[PDB]
């Protein structure tokens, strides 16, 4: 019994981070096979970031500008790219420790794992969702830029974040592997701020679940709600509207719970008109967001506490 | 910026995980060299655990009465030995994986990793504190007997838990490496429960800190306190009683703050007086007590956000 926010093994990931400097910057980057991914910042300088034409600023460079230290062996830079807002470095040796890998975008409401990395040394392990307005809610300081986010499934990594910049209200933001940004957001020094953000109901709903697998059942109630009755007081909260597609991936937890979404939205409807109450679910006092569906299938029992 | 519990990276920890059969029981051990270390419950069975005398279970057993799977390779056992609540199962090869480490028995209040663990693979990594009623608030499953607590240092491993059991109430307790249990748990089916809790008011304290070098100052206030007139709100909120060696243990971030830690006392009073109004302190609504203040330096910034 229990729930925690659990992030992966990390294992994996840990054996393919590096170091990469480019001048008086220091940042980390991943090496799987004969490439090493960071972000393509690593090449500006401060007063370059006001203005930064990265093209113009990696012609000036050759693969020899680059020291990519692997522990404390050097890897030896052989050819260089930039993809979107990436560098692609290719290196003098294959990973020994590459994983099987992929590389993969995730939606909004999505959960990762996220390897919090300094000087190519990992430092810490948390999990995170992608919010609706595309930025995480990490830890991280000066030096983490190249941390990577992931998902393990049997023993494959699906490499989905790399870490790039913190916004001004504390948030971080960044990109997939093919060095795209989630967000509106881009690799130079603008006013940008992230948008107005909204709590992920589909979450919301499923943590629910988890408490009714757990043994708890005190917050619902005897009434049912259309899906649009739902939506308006969704609305009136800042939450998400729900869709059919998110009542469907609701079906197994429902199937295991015996408590129909509508009821479940039902409940959530009452939690968010009445509050709590100075009760506690999953020992919270707020409603959870940042456990999908499939988290809580992962993490709880496959049988209820009835 | 940001605050998140964050766990150590486990990759150390993953190379020692194996699989640990005695009849039709599976859990996890721990394969540090040529020694795997386990529960010593593994040699029970049902009826057993009524009334097991563990020193008659295990004389009726061979080193062939026990299968250690490492991965897809079976380990032979060659040796074992009953250490307090453990089993020492000595195999055939010494572990390539087997990092610097250290067994250390750790104190209530103080926090670590735990790698949840299922057949000698690691499914899932989260940061737990020993609670003062000596139990942990894990998420386990049947399976995850094994599983091991650490913290690290440097690249040394320091190995402080091994899950062994879930209480009544849904929490979980075990032993150190030396199969000693902490608190008064014992591995036999009794009416054994968790004591009553406490808050750890040092890391409450720490967690205070930590709001204030990441930005917030809205829950202090102009008062002091003695030590002597926290304790007698500490004890009426069932919170641990401040003690002088605690005071000098927060000077560091005292110091990076400078707020002195009976003026913190005097705000964490004030807090659990007044409540803190539909306020959030590091976005929780709650005070939170599961981060010491060895975490808050770790994490934090060397550089406070005045
Ligand atoms: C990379 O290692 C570093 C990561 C970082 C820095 C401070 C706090 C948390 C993480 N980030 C950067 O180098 C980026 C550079 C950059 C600047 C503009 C656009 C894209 C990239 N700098 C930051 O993320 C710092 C932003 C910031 C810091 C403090 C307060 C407000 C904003
Ligand atoms: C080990 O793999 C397993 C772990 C477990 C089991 C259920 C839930 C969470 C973790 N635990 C056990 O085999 C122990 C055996 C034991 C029994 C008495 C004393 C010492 C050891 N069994 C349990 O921990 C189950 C206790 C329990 C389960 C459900 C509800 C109440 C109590």
């Amino acid at each position: 019994s229990g729930f925690r926010k659990m992030a992966f093994p990390s294992g994996k990931v840990e054996g393919c981070m590096v170091q990469v400097t480019c001048g008086t910057t220091t940042l980390n980057g991943l090496w799987l096979d004969d490439t090493v991914y960071c972000p393509r910042h690593v090449i500006c300088t401060a007063e370059d970031m006001l203005n930064p034409n990265y093209e113009d600023l990696l012609i000036r460079k050759s693969n020899h500008s680059f020291l990519v230290q692997a522990g404390n062996v050097q890897l030896r830079v052989i050819g260089h790219s930039m993809q979107n807002c990436l560098l692609r470095l290719k290196v003098d040796t294959s990973n020994p420790k590459t994983p099987k890998y992929k590389f993969v975008r995730i939606q909004p409401g999505q959960t990762f794992s996220v390897l919090a990395c300094y000087n190519g040394s990992p430092s810490g392990v948390y999990q995170c969702a992608m919010r609706p307005n595309h930025t995480i809610k990490g830890s991280f300081l000066n030096g983490s830029c190249g941390s990577v986010g992931f998902n393990i499934d049997y023993d494959c990594v699906s490499f989905c974040y790399m870490h790039h910049m913190e916004l001004p209200t504390g948030v971080h933001a960044g990109t997939d592997l093919e060095g795209k940004f989630y967000g509106p957001f881009v690799d130079r020094q603008t006013a940008q701020a992230a948008g107005t953000d909204t709590t992920i109901t589909l979450n919301v709903l499923a943590w629910l679940y988890a408490a009714v697998i757990n043994g708890d059942r005190w917050f619902l109630n005897r009434f049912t709600t259309t899906l649009n009755d739902f939506n308006l007081v969704a609305m009136k909260y800042n939450y998400e509207p729900l869709t059919q597609d998110h009542v469907d991936i609701l079906g197994p937890l429902s199937a295991q719970t015996g408590i129909a979404v509508l009821d479940m939205c039902a409940a959530l409807k009452e939690l968010l008109q009445n509050g709590m109450n100075g009760r506690t679910i999953l020992g919270s006092t707020i409603l959870e967001d940042e456990f999908t569906p499939f988290d809580v299938v992962r993490q709880c029992s496959g049988v209820t506490f009835q």
